[PDB]
């Protein structure tokens, strides 16, 4: 078959009569406000077989983990419950290969526990708690002992370096915060002394802000928007800090110079800089947990979950099986619809991991999460538009930038592959606006964002326009969300590297460290469900494939098949040696845009 | 048993421990808008049993 535009189509009843079948399996839900969601999952989206087994092998891990974790507490109900997640294990990997009662209903349950910080989580079909490890830490042992069963991540003994701080700027889960200043804000009077102290006698602040060589951090949003809680009547603690960074003259790594946790200066809100040391130490970490809650919520589900899923819903609403785009983007969305209502109605539901971990009251989360939603310009949210809009952009000024420089390859790749596929498909501008699917499709996403729309969506109406939409949808189903989401295993997982909430006052130290992190019981569910979310790579950007059992190819079109494809394929193996080459010279790793390892979409 | 400030106590280790336990006993709620409240009555915080006669005599009158 070769798919084709509606005004094309030699048989259009029978196409908008697929479209009308189409709308009435996907319709739209309030599952959260603002947002357009959709009801339920429809059975098309439903997990994969596949899918289902990656990911019951990492809930089985994280269960053996939660029941060893019991047996270090109370130093046969722990022997017991070992086996019947082992039998779990066993059944995975020999039942589900025959190719769904062991896979369908164990996965979803599992993973709904994880996600959902239900209390048990310790055996499934076999039915806080003093019996698991719980309470402030005895030392900060406690914190690397709860990765028994899974491995202990490597920034849980380099994070308190400043190299490691600053490459969160670069390599990190929020990877594009930082931005170029000419002269630094009102709010943020960082003194000469303050730099010399962190780049020595030899340089200047004032020659830095001349030659580009400063970048800022801020977190104001995370202020305008949080109000702390508490957990068990312990005060939880978030700040909105400004940080302030610099590469050494003539190029080279990024290195923190000062950190001011407050937006507003005040007595008791100073400048803390590289020589203060544990309070020093302090203001790092409460940056780090002004990270986490901005990362796991602006950075990964607002900008990458939500974000896409208004589009994962008018794509399959307004453009047929029959059109071209449609055959684009929807492997793009693969299980998109089946992780964000898991995240719905579990993650960031009252009650979930989010809910406990993280400073913020759950619905200040969401206000948060949405007001990056409502202040995105999708028009001029392209990956290499971002880059010169912070002025990041010069490889010999700051030189050790890896998600900019692997993802503005990663992003050269797939606009030639969506400007290859367009162009076949679309040969006149005339076909941009003939198409009446298209235009219904740019339509409910050219809408407000009150309505349900994406900001600053419109208006295709080009070849050129329609490029970049499909470019900056399957970046984001692919690189992006890889730059985000698996951050969270490796560099997560560890609640003094980075965590939801300080439980302390502020970087203005008073004691012992193991006093600002979390409590046990909370502790390992963040590295758990941070485990969970950052060690599933399930579908490969590139190969293009569908979610049922014999998994075959899924375009038809011989075109693409047999050439517009493999030369996509082509350009990311060839990438991929360009990045995993700079990436064995690199020390902090990013494998995050690694094309073998990306996935197509959204799914975990 | 001679009360004693925080900086001079002998135990303070035990004494930084109380307060976390008590902080689990008496919770904040918002049983009255714009105000800071109690999360229900805590046990320790229950009438006591003089109370209960004083007041149950005179509940009974009105009734």
């Amino acid at each position: 078959n070769i798919p084709t535009l509606p005004q094309n189509d030699p048989r259009p009843e029978q196409r908008a009569q697929q479209l009308d079948k189409a709308r009435e399996t996907y319709k739209y839900a309030d599952l959260l406000p603002p947002l357009a969601f959709c009801e339920g999952v429809p059975k098309p989206d439903t997990p994969s077989a596949a899918w289902l087994v990656t990911v019951g092998k990492v809930a089985a891990a994280v269960a053996l983990n939660a029941v060893a974790n019991r047996r270090a507490w109370k130093r046969f109900d722990v022997g017991g419950t070992s086996e019947e997640d082992q039998n779990e294990a066993g059944h995975n990997s020999f039942l589900a290969r025959l190719e769904e009662p062991s896979v369908l209903d164990e996965v979803n349950e599992r993973v709904a526990a994880i996600l959902g910080a239900k209390p048990n989580r310790h055996v499934p079909p076999a039915q806080v708690s003093k019996d698991g490890p719980n309470g402030r830490p005895q030392s900060m042992d406690d914190y690397a002992n709860l990765f028994r069963r899974i491995t202990l991540p490597p920034i849980a003994s380099t994070w308190k370096n400043d190299s490691a701080f600053a490459a969160y700027r670069v390599a990190g889960p929020n990877a594009s915060m930082i931005q170029r200043i000419t002269e630094l804000p009102d709010n943020f009077a960082v003194t000469d002394a303050h730099y010399k102290q962190a780049m020595g006698e030899g340089d200047s602040l004032d020659a830095a802000k001349a030659e580009g060589r400063l970048f800022l951090a801020d977190w104001k949003l995370i202020g305008e928007t949080l109000v702390n809680n508490t957990y068990k009547g312990a005060q939880k603690t978030v700040y909105a800090p400004l940080a302030l960074f610099a590469v050494p003259p003539g190029g080279g790594s990024l290195a923190p110079v000062a950190i001011q946790p407050g937006q507003t200066p005040s007595p008791t809100n100073k400048i803390y800089a590289t020589q203060d040391g544990n309070d020093w130490l302090a203001a790092k970490s409460a940056v780090q947990v002004a990270e986490g809650n901005y990362h796991e919520l602006v950075s990964h589900l607002g900008l990458t979950h939500l974000l896409l899923e208004p589009i994962v819903m008018a794509t399959y609403r307004q453009l047929a099986q029959h059109h071209p785009i449609y055959m684009l983007l929807i492997p793009h969305f693969e299980g998109t619809l089946s992780i964000n209502n898991s995240a719905a109605t579990n993650l960031i539901a009252p009650g979930g991991a989010v809910d406990l971990i993280f400073a913020g009251t759950i619905e200040s989360e969401h206000q948060l999460a949405l007001a990056a939603l409502k202040r995105h310009d999708f028009m001029r949210s392209g990956l290499p538009d971002t880059i010169e809009q912070r002025g990041v952009g010069d490889t010999s000024v700051l030189t050790d930038y890896p998600y900019r420089d692997d993802g503005l390859k990663i992003w050269a790749n797939i606009e030639r592959w969506v400007t290859a596929y367009v162009n076949n498909y679309y040969i006149s501008e005339a076909n941009v606006t003939q198409d009446t699917e298209l235009q219904a499709w740019a339509a409910v996403l050219s809408k407000p964002f009150a309505e349900g729309g994406v900001s600053g969506f419109g208006p295709i109406d080009t070849r050129a326009a329609l490029i970049f939409a499909c470019t900056k949808v399957i970046f984001t189903a692919s690189a992006e969300h890889s730059a985000v989401n698996f951050p969270q295993k490796d560099l997560m997982s560890y609640a003094p590297a980075i965590t939801g909430a300080g439980w302390t006052a502020a970087p203005p130290s008073q004691g012992p460290l193991k006093d600002f992190q979390p409590p046990l019981e909370l502790a390992e569910l963040q590295a758990e469900f941070l485990y969970l979310l950052g060690g599933v790579h399930h579908t490969k950007l590139g190969f293009y494939n569908s979610n049922s059992f014999p998994y075959r190819a899924w375009f038809k079109d011989p075109k693409i098949t047999a050439e517009l494809l493999p030369a996509f394929q082509r350009d990311l193996a060839a990438s991929e040696e360009l990045i995993v080459a700079a990436n064995a010279t690199r020390t902090f790793k990013y494998t995050y845009m690694i094309p073998s390892t990306i996935p197509m979409s959204i799914n975990i």
